[PDB]
RNA sequence: GGGAACCUGGGGAACUGAAACAUCUCAGUACCCAGAGGAGAGGAAAGAGAAAUCGACUCCCUGAGUAGCGGCGAGCGAAAGG
RNA sequence: GCGUGCCUAUUGAAGCAUGAGCCGGCGACUCACGGUCGUGGGCGAGCUUAAGCCGUUGAGGCGGAGGCGUAGGGAAACCGAGUCCGAACAGGGCGCGUCCGCGGCCGUGGACCCGAAACCGGGCGAGCUAGCCCUGGCCAGGGUGAAGCUGGGGUGAGACCCAGUGGAGGCCCGAACCGGUGGGGGAUGCAAACCCCUCGGAUGAGCUGGGGCUAGGAGUGAAAAGCUAACCGAGCCCGGAGAUAGCUGGUUCUCCCCGAAAUGACUUUAGGGUCAGCCUCAGGCGCUGACUGGGGCCUGUAGAGCACUGAUAGGGCUAGGGGGCGCCUACCAAACCCUGUCAAACUCCGAAGGGUCCCAGGUGGAGCCUGGGAGUGAGGGCGCGAGCGAUAACGUCCGCGUCCGAGCGCGGGAACAACCGAGACCGCCAGCUAAGGCCCCCAAGUCUGGGCUAAGUGGUAAAGGAUGUGGCGCCGCGAAGACAGCCAGUCGAGUGGCGCCGCGCCGAAAAUGAUCGGGGCUUAAGCCCAGCGCCGAAGCUGCGGGUCUGGGGGAUGACCCCAGGCGGUAGGG
RNA sequence: ACCGACACAGGUGGGCGGGUGCAAGAGCACUCAGGCGCGCGGGAGAACCCUCGCCAAGGAACUCUGCAAGUUGGCCCCGUAA
RNA sequence: ACAGCUCUCUGCGAACUCGUAAGAGGAGGUAUAGGGAGCGACGCUUGCCCGGUGCCGGAAGGUCAAGGGGAGGGGUGCAAGCCCCGAACCGAAGCCCCGGUGAACGGCGGCCGUAACUAUAACGGUCCUAAGGUAGCGAAAUUCCUUGUCGGGUAAGUUCCGACCUGCACGAAAAGCGUAACGACCGGAGCGCUGUCUCGGCGAGGGACCCGGUGAAAUUGAACUGGCCGUGAAGAUGCGGCCUACCCGUGGCAGGACGAAAAGACCCCGUGGAGCUUUACUGCAGCCUGGUGUUGGCUCUUGGUCGCGCCUGCGUAGGAUAGGUGGGAGCCCGGUGAAAUACCACCCUGGCGCGGCUGGGGGCCUAACCCUCGGAUGGGGGGACAGCGCUUGGCGGGCAGUUUGACUGGGGCGGUCGCCUCCUAAAAGGUAACGGAGGCGCCCAAAGGUCCCCUCAGGCGGGACGGAAAUCCGCCGGAGAGCGCAAGGGUAGAAGGGGGCCUGACUGCGAGGCCUGCAAGCCGAGCAGGGGCGAAAGCCGGGCCUAGUGAACCGGUGGUCCCGUGUGGAAGGGCCAUCGAUCAACGGAUAAAAGUUACCCCGGGGAUAACAGGCUGAUCUCCCCCGAGCGUCCACAGCGGCGGGGAGGUUUGGCACCUCGAUGUCGGCUCGUCGCAUCCUGGGGCUGAAGAAGGUCCCAAGGGUUGGGCUGUUCGCCCAUUAAAGCGGCACGCGAGCUGGGUUCAGAACGUCGUGAGACAGUUCGGUCUCUAUCCGCCACGGGCGCAGGAGGCUUGAGGGGGGCUCUUCCUAGUACG
């Protein structure tokens, strides 16, 4: 309706564009030494796809291994039931309410079909914006054209989306940025 | 054919002014062409204009910056009669 | 010792804004006709003549056509000291010189003087340059080797293939010839388009000699708005023409008097103008002026205040509403109540002030009236009060005021339009004072008592730190003699604690060489509270002199006394 | 001696335009015939500039850019890809 | 430009062009040709949208200028008359309307939902359209984010090439995608070779310099012309305090004299000027078009129409095809109906019958006009047409003259422009800002006059339908209701709520004020005239009150007395009443008006922008306080919430004070110099310091602070090293020292917006950078004099300047610590 709730709008309609960035970089095959890794998971549980940050709790113990305290011994049952199904290739554990997977790292070749995959939602992240900004700024267009500014009045609202696009833009170039080094270094 | 201007006919601007500008103005000026000559034109009423009047024409002074004309603006502006 | 050129334009210039090498000459508010005034004469209920006519050879008459003036009022008819609107016989609106000379200003003409970009007419150019027509030349040498023909090959006949001859082409290489790519030089040149190296085309849409043709809103153009006689978005010359310029510049002798504005209103107006405001001169009226005292009103700001309007933190009381809902539990939460507050657009209340009317003082480059001449209509700083700004700006708009402008004349402030003092006729080798100062530069107290400060603070900064120092307080409570060390007695006294006052330290880094104006100051040459004295300006007295008004001498003699004003740009006299 | 304000480093159509050598030629070099030595000179031997010759090693690090400069260059003969 | 493609025009006296015309090109041509337009060999191709626009086509209708036409009206004369306006209706072109048309101007979308991992969406629903971009191409001479991501080339590649397509904003004849051949065209690589460079050196010639001859120019207030901190109109040789410094030159260097040269080219202002554009105004040329003059024959055929002759009207009964009103009875009523006939009439309805006056059409003609033919007194063909005169209306950037407001913290854009109500506003008024927050361009025949009465809003209880208000009753409540609508003031002792009569919401006027520059606006006593209400004293010339509106000019309607061009009356004026304005840019230039320039010009300005300086310091970089809370314990080894205080003038800004008769504007090169907040190397302090390393704070600039790739880049980003590869000041130092890659002149193109000419803080290739230094300053080298005799030598050094760096390794010692 106007720049004031618009620029919010733009705070909240690139947000998203850069969570799933996030969410694509978790599900990757990073030092594997780290529990999120895990959670984002959709295991089929009663009838839903239920975040496994919803039906246990996950967190290694050391580097080499993780845990997923799984309360309900049968929640943990039908858990296993979907930490392996996904191409990656582990194993976990019935000990316990717990499931003790492994973190085994691998060659080089490995690291392509990780890093080059990974400079890939860094487009796919970038890009999501680069269009909350495309989609922005015409209706900036039609909006002074509708309320009237400035030719001026408007730069202002033109380059401040520009700001924010760019100012976002940050939140992924430099968040996945680091991840990078959990996978490379 | 020529002739310093001066005169008549045939054509004929704009800048300007109006504090813009198109009617209007400058202006029938400038200039162009023809023609007449010591001058030229005009000249004996199919006039004038309200006076039982006047009596070819042309020039001067008044009439008069009047009567009027006018995007009733800028401005233009007679005639009878004396 | 003291001292920032001249003009110009400016809120403001020495200005690192403008113009000027220097000297001499030329060089800008005029005339004509109308108007409006003031003024010197003539004639007066009238005054005066235009063209023309007669005389003159630097004689003046005559000429009353005509023009103003004697009545105004009404759109007009018309009426008339009235008239007009009107039914009114209410009312209300309008009511007494010419002719010359001269000065001021206005209208009109180029009308203060220069200066455009352009516009319009008539002409002059294609001996440059563009296109084209006619008639003539020119293009070393080398290269590749098309079509054609001819001989052989193949076929049913062909097509088609081979050699050979042959000599095509907006073909190739490269002089002349015609261009002008890249670079350097040249840049008051060799030259207002050049030179050197380099590079393109060179039988073609080629280059060139002579003769011809098309032109100014026109030509011509392998197209750039290119070219048309070295500048072309419309050539050149001549005339209209002294186009117009709400802009820029310039605008000449002296002394005297007064002196602005930089605002309001309306402007296709905003750096212009019309009216008003403010200056000035004339004549007219004469204490009413500015300012002050005393009285009587209107008034709604500074404060303050919640009675309205609204906002407000908390607490109580209590709807209705959360959560168990039945009791209870959190002001989560309306009105109400106190408790404390907030507000340009709230005020129960309300100042000081301001304004205004009658009376009183008030003789002043006061006012009030009629009129001739204006300029100005960018303002600027500073105090105060408000907006905008960010409780920023040499910011910005307003208000009272002031000062600069125009007081850049003088002292202080180091230097400096507006900060302090203070209104500069002139002259003097006099004297006392303002502001500021009084140790040396530099005038006058290293003046006198009384403290404070040790950082050069002074000599120019904050929140906030800190037993820096000097001076006050009330608090403990130490013979129920610990406050500091050594087992606590001896030791036998000033030791803890907050918190106020003065000066001070830290906090505290900037760009060419440093510093408070310099030197140099510490019981000061700093700072605070006292006291007497000097210095110091163009301020005021002293002596003399110039000048204009006002007021008396006065025998006008313009000739001495008397009391005042005399900075000044635009401007007026 | 013509057009360029000049005794101008620019411009101006046609014919002749020798000899030797170089693949040829009106190209280049030298020189016949012929003409000229550009209407201020003399010295010195710095910076710097103009125009010109050279370089160790490196060989585009230069720079906007190999701009410039260098390399290659004639003829004969092989031999020449997409 | 080009061949070549396409659309289009043109039947020959061609179209088109020049010209007033004659005439001429076209062309001594004839559609296999000529003109106009776009595209630009050649290969494959060239999609969809005729709603708007243009053009082609439509013998119907709609509208329409003259002219024809005259029902009807007015003016005058005693009149025959003469004069005027004047409806029907017939009337071109154009426009409207109906079709067609894209190698004509042009145009060629969006929003929801859905696949058994997810994603995504072939598929569905839906909104609008004239129709929603096909082939091919794609971060491109087009891609804003952008150096997009990947891959290749490199040590390293914002460039380049290959891909992906999220095409800000390709795309089919302003052509699309390709293409061998071609280019002094623009980009990326290589190899060869070099002074281009690291990195500078020597040498040659012509100048520079010295000597003899000749001998300029721009500029120039006057000169006796130094440095620093200050200062001043805010960047000083010329003021102030201080600090230096003998006089005068020769060769050089360029930092300064805001150096010179151009009355700034950008910027704005001027109601300044020109070239251009169009669906801005207005006209002109030309073209189309009706009527006519030129201009005539003979026929065919239908109109409008006035003279006339005639026939002509079938409601229900009916003597039945009554038109109508009169006369009227021999050439009938009757009976009945709305009306009675046998007959003569005057006329509405309407058609035919011979004439007039005029019209329109379609034919043939020849003899005017035209063109032609071995030279014609004539013959061919066209033919009342064409051409030409006049007049009617329209098309008409082809051409012309012009208009395109102002304010405004430059301007443009956005906003506003008059009136009303508060505050601002400092206790009379008044009063600024693009200051804060709202209204008006009306409404009322009752909402008005006056007389007569009556009184709210809310609150609490009682009450049938009944919220928390319908309507009743009951107390209480001075004002918070109401007062037509904004706001303020006022108000119940009425302006409010209700009832009764009325139309003073009059005509004549107006003492006297308010306000005020003018002109406008504002209240209004009372007299006269005739009225309304009231018993009356009395009130009523509009509305509780301030907004609710517009000078004159020009026309329009009414009326009255005045004028009425020899006189009479008219035509037409005046006076009075009243009307037509978003003249709303609202004190109002015209009846009448938009753009554009980088093709541009003049006059002006630091009255006003961009660069730079200055003031300011929000923003900016920096350090400081308070100390939540992180640090395994523990505010400060290292950190710091929320919050607060300052410093600096390097960022982005505000202001507009110098300079617009000119202060050359990014980057680079060269030469630097200064600050410390320090990047190295020196010292030191704590450390959550073992050592070796670091971290962090404190001192401290003396000196150092590399070479490359990319980009114009500064800045960054990488490659290889380093003790380190520090930030900032000097007009973001430095163009009279160089460079011009960037950027802002003219050329061209892409995307883009625009109908257009042209435009763009978008791109892209191109594009002229001025021999002489006089003064200050600086580098060198002199002449003069001075230094109280005149000399030849050798030194003293007050004073200044140059220079100061840093790394690696080996011993100590593999020791100390571990
Ligand atoms: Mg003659
Ligand atoms: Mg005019
Ligand atoms: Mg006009
Ligand atoms: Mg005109
Ligand atoms: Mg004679
Ligand atoms: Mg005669
Ligand atoms: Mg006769
Ligand atoms: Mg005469
Ligand atoms: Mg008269
Ligand atoms: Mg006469
Ligand atoms: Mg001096
Ligand atoms: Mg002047
Ligand atoms: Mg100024
Ligand atoms: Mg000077
Ligand atoms: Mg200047
Ligand atoms: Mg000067
Ligand atoms: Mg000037
Ligand atoms: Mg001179
Ligand atoms: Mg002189
Ligand atoms: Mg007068
Ligand atoms: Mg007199
Ligand atoms: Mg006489
Ligand atoms: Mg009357
Ligand atoms: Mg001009
Ligand atoms: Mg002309
Ligand atoms: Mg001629
Ligand atoms: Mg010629
Ligand atoms: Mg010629
Ligand atoms: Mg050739
Ligand atoms: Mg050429
Ligand atoms: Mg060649
Ligand atoms: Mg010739
Ligand atoms: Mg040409
Ligand atoms: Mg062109
Ligand atoms: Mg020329
Ligand atoms: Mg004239
Ligand atoms: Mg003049
Ligand atoms: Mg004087
Ligand atoms: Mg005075
Ligand atoms: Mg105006
Ligand atoms: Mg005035
Ligand atoms: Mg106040
Ligand atoms: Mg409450
Ligand atoms: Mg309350
Ligand atoms: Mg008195
Ligand atoms: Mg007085
Ligand atoms: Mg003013
Ligand atoms: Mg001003
Ligand atoms: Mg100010
Ligand atoms: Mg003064
Ligand atoms: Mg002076
Ligand atoms: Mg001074
Ligand atoms: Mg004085
Ligand atoms: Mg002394
Ligand atoms: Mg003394
Ligand atoms: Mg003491
Ligand atoms: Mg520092
Ligand atoms: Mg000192
Ligand atoms: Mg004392
Ligand atoms: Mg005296
Ligand atoms: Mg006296
Ligand atoms: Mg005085
Ligand atoms: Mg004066
Ligand atoms: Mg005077
Ligand atoms: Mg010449
Ligand atoms: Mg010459
Ligand atoms: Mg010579
Ligand atoms: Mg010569
Ligand atoms: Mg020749
Ligand atoms: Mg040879
Ligand atoms: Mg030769
Ligand atoms: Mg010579
Ligand atoms: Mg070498
Ligand atoms: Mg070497
Ligand atoms: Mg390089
Ligand atoms: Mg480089
Ligand atoms: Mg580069
Ligand atoms: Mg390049
Ligand atoms: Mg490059
Ligand atoms: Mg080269
Ligand atoms: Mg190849
Ligand atoms: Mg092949
Ligand atoms: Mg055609
Ligand atoms: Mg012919
Ligand atoms: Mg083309
Ligand atoms: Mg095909
Ligand atoms: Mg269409
Ligand atoms: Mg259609
Ligand atoms: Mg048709
Ligand atoms: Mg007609
Ligand atoms: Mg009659
Ligand atoms: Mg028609
Ligand atoms: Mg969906
Ligand atoms: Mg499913
Ligand atoms: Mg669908
Ligand atoms: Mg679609
Ligand atoms: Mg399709
Ligand atoms: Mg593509
Ligand atoms: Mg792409
Ligand atoms: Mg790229
Ligand atoms: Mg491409
Ligand atoms: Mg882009
Ligand atoms: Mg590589
Ligand atoms: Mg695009
Ligand atoms: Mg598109
Ligand atoms: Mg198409
Ligand atoms: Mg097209
Ligand atoms: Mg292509
Ligand atoms: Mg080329
Ligand atoms: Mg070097
Ligand atoms: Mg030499
Ligand atoms: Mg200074
Ligand atoms: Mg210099
Ligand atoms: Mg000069
Ligand atoms: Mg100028
Ligand atoms: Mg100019
Ligand atoms: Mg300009
Ligand atoms: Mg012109
Ligand atoms: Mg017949
Ligand atoms: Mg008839
Ligand atoms: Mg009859
Ligand atoms: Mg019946
Ligand atoms: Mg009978
Ligand atoms: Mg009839
Ligand atoms: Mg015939
Ligand atoms: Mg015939
Ligand atoms: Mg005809
Ligand atoms: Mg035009
Ligand atoms: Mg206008
Ligand atoms: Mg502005
Ligand atoms: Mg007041
Ligand atoms: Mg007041
Ligand atoms: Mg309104
Ligand atoms: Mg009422
Ligand atoms: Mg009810
Ligand atoms: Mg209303
Ligand atoms: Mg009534
Ligand atoms: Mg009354
Ligand atoms: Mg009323
Ligand atoms: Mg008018
Ligand atoms: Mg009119
Ligand atoms: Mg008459
Ligand atoms: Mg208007
Ligand atoms: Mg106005
Ligand atoms: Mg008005
Ligand atoms: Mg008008
Ligand atoms: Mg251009
Ligand atoms: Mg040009
Ligand atoms: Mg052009
Ligand atoms: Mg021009
Ligand atoms: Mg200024
Ligand atoms: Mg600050
Ligand atoms: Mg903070
Ligand atoms: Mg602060
Ligand atoms: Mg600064
Ligand atoms: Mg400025
Ligand atoms: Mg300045
Ligand atoms: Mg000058
Ligand atoms: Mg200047
Ligand atoms: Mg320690
Ligand atoms: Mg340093
Ligand atoms: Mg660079
Ligand atoms: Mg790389
Ligand atoms: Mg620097
Ligand atoms: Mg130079
Ligand atoms: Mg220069
Ligand atoms: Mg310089
Ligand atoms: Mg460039
Ligand atoms: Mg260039
Ligand atoms: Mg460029
Ligand atoms: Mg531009
Ligand atoms: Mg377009
Ligand atoms: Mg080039
Ligand atoms: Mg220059
Ligand atoms: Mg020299
Ligand atoms: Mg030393």
């Amino acid at each position: 309706m106007t720049l004031k709730e618009l620029y919010a709008e733009t705070r909240s309609h690139m947000q998203k564009s850069l969570e799933v960035l996030e969410h694509n970089l978790a599900g990757l095959r990073t030092g594997r030494a780290n529990p999120a890794l895990l959670l984002h998971l959709k295991v089929e549980y009663y009838g839903a796809h239920v975040p496994l940050n919803q039906i246990a709790t996950v967190t290694a113990p050391d580097p080499r291994t993780l845990v997923v305290q799984s309360w309900d011994q049968n929640a943990l049952k039908a858990i296993e039931k979907a930490i392996r199904d996904s191409d990656l290739g582990l194993n976990p554990s019935n000990k316990g309410d717990a499931l003790y997977i492994n973190i085994p790292p691998l060659t080089e070749e490995r690291r392509k079909d990780l890093v080059r995959a990974v400079r890939q939602y860094a487009e796919e992240g970038r890009v999501a914006i680069r269009n909350i900004r495309r989609e922005a700024l015409d209706k900036l267009k039609k909006l002074a054209k509708e309320l009237h500014l400035s030719e001026d009045e408007t730069k202002r609202a033109e380059a401040e989306i520009q700001k924010i696009t760019d100012e976002f833009i940050a939140k992924a170039d430099q968040l996945a940025e680091k991840k990078e080094q959990e996978i490379l270094g």
